RNA sequence: CAUGGGCCC
RNA sequence: GGGCCC
């Protein structure tokens, strides 16, 4: 998105952390090319000659405007994927009850309790237990006063820039490539779930290549659904965007909002409203009130759905803008916002799309960048989706998500203070799929020190998840 | 003891 | 309440 150009303000929004993340006993064994991000332009490690606050805003290279015939081409594609979308999800997209928006239907996790509240509830000391009864699902004064307000469209706000205390490859750290999180006022996040909460539920619970979304899925059982499907095709590309989130041009955004969330598909007129408030934003990083047109607010409600709908309409628009007769069945695709796998028989050309894609402000590039350009052949066992490769499992003939040891090792070098035992239980079931030998190497560090799930119990868990009746087949 | 949105104990 | 992927 284009910055008008940031201002001064007298109020000053603290963030600049020091990492809650810390080395582990694994840390010294694995010596990973991975550290906590920078949470301070003062932080030593950091290359010298680096103002951390520069880069955070170097993802705003402008805001591609779109010809009038591209806006029509894009409109069609969005109404088309929208036709598909509501064909599979139905048209029951009535507003959600403040009770659900807080509580959550069957497929919409509740809103989280102890979570930051956005503005200005932190310019005025208050957490989200002070305007909502999380586990009674209950508004209070201003939430309900603003509920009333956005109902009128006479509501307006600002986004609280943050920094992702997270691990990152060492180099990205030194570039000061910290990931931003733009936190929305919690009232907003709530109205949004009312406006489009039943949509997102249905999305979550019909994920699959049919709707091109993997949001809602379980990389751990769903990998089988997905692997067999994608191995039915002669060509499978692993595409990488870049700044995906921030380069959603203003026109692309306003069109999909208009095309996906109309009232003719069951929504309430104000679902376009809450959504379009997301185009031109005000990001308050500290005393800098940075004002931006374009992009998405990474972490603005439904952020992953939106970005997924958008990726889907982009591909189809890039194919539609290069050849004729391209329908949704021309290909197949699954994304999770940024991430995307695509497949096709038609021997399609993806280095011929880069430009058509650059007409929306987006820069695709191959995943295997140590070639040069998009090639044919690649099956679904050369790609990555969500940081997991597709491998088939010896013992079962089933597909399974596998992360590079170097990643797994990264995750296992750093924990928040006294989380190490819990984290490990969690990472145990990721590392299952790396086999018995590596699972073991990967955990030597913590022996006689922490509890380590047996490789065997994690396997039979998995086997029962992927298709329980094969659990029951390792029997008769 | 970051936002979203998912899912895992 | 924790971990991950996005
Ligand atoms: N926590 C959040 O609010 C959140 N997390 C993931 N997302 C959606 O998923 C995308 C992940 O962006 P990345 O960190 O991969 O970077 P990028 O902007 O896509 O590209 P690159 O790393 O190539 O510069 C984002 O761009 C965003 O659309 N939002
Ligand atoms: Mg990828």
């Amino acid at each position: 998105g284009l910055i008008v150009d940031t201002r001064d303000v007298e109020e000053r929004v603290h963030v600049m952390r020091k990492t809650k993340l810390a080395p582990t006993v694994a840390h010294g064994v694995f010596n990973p090319e991975f550290g906590p991000a920078a949470l301070s332009n003062k932080d030593p490690r950091l290359n010298e000659g680096v103002v951390l606050d520069e880069v955070i805003f170097s993802k705003h290279k402008g805001d591609t405007k779109m010809s009038a015939e591209d806006k029509a081409l894009f409109r069609r594609c969005a109404a088309d994927y929208a036709s598909r979308l509501h064909s599979v999800l139905g048209t029951a997209n009535a507003p959600l009850s403040i009770y659900e928006a807080i509580k959550g239907v069957d497929g919409l996790d509740a809103m989280e309790p102890d979570t930051a509240p956005g503005l200005p509830w932190a310019l005025q000391g208050k957490r989200r237990g002070a305007l909502i009864d999380f586990e009674n699902g209950t508004v209070g004064p201003e939430v309900e006063a603003a509920l009333k307000l956005m109902e009128k469209r006479e509501y307006k706000f600002a986004c609280q820039t943050f920094l992702k205390d997270e691990i990152r490859p060492m180099e990205k750290v030194r570039a000061g490539k910290t990931r931003i999180v733009d936190v929305l006022p919690v009232e907003h996040i709530l109205y949004t779930r009312m406006m489009i909460g039943r949509f997102c539920a249905q999305m979550h619970s019909n994920n699959g290549p049919q709707i091109g979304s993997a949001v809602g899925c379980n990389p751990d059982v769903d990998w089988q659904r997905f692997g067999t499907h994608f191995a039915q095709y002669r060509n499978v590309w692993d595409v990488d965007y870049s700044a995906f989130d921030a380069n959603h041009c203003s026109d692309a955004m306003n069109i999909m909002f208009e095309e996906v969330f109309r009232t003719e598909f069951g929504f309430h007129p104000n679902a376009e409203w809450i959504l379009k408030t997301l185009v031109n934003t005000e990001h308050a990083y500290e005393n800098k009130r940075i004002t931006v047109e374009g992009g998405m607010p990474s972490g603005c409600s439904a952020t992953s759905i939106i970005n997924t709908i958008l990726n889907n309409i982009y591909v189809l628009y890039a194919l539609r803008r290069h050849y004729e007769g391209v329908e949704l069945d021309t290909y197949t695709m699954i994304s999770y916002g940024d991430d995307i796998v695509v497949a096709s028989d038609y021997d399609l050309d993806f280095e011929a799309l880069k430009p058509h894609f650059k007409s929306l402000g987006q820069t695709i590039t191959p995943a295997d960048k140590s070639d040069k350009g998009f090639v044919l052949g690649h099956s679904i066992t050369d790609v990555t989706f969500l940081k997991r490769h597709f491998h088939m499992d010896y013992g079962t003939g089933f597909y399974k998500p596998v992360m590079a040891s170097k990643t797994l090792e990264a995750i296992l070098s750093f924990a928040r203070r006294g989380t190490i035992q819990e984290k490990l239980i969690s990472v145990a079931g990721l590392a299952v799929h790396s086999g018995p030998d590596e699972y073991r190497r990967l955990f030597e560090p913590f022996q006689g020190l922490f509890e380590i799930p047996s490789y065997r119990s994690l396997y039979l868990r998995w086997v029962n998840a992927v298709c329980g009746d094969a659990a029951a087949l390792e029997h008769h």
